[PDB]
DNA sequence: TTCAATTCGGGTAATTCGGGCA
DNA sequence: AATGTCCGAATTACCCGAATTG
């Protein structure tokens, strides 16, 4: 399963650009759409509620 | 060779099937057409894009 | 043959990117 | 470092009816 940047934005209650920024700095593995959009592996996103 | 319907591609990218059709229509993706003109894409190449 | 599910097309909203600024 | 916001441009998502699928 994959999640959109908006969804990941909602779960932490943070702006989706900040999700984009957690993708920047390495602590979120991001798969990219061939238009260059982010899709985040939802397992890692569990690891972030584990943290 | 194994073939994928645009709904399955759509699923693996978490992306609306229309957008996969756009990707085909814009050269980014190799498309095969059935006798009616529906697209079918090539599995192998599609994870050649998970390689990228 | 019929039948549910999908995938055509086009059009139009809604996200997302990216960079730069606060 | 670490978010939040404004902008423009690009990408993607939902809407429809009709055609194709298997």
């Amino acid at each position: 399963p994959l999640l959109t940047p908006a969804e990941v934005a909602t779960m932490f209650r943070v702006d989706p650009k900040t999700v984009t920024r957690w993708a920047k700095a390495g602590k979120l593995t991001s798969i990219r759409t061939m238009g260059g959009h982010r899709r985040y592996r939802e397992a890692e996103v569990r690891a972030l509620m584990a943290g």
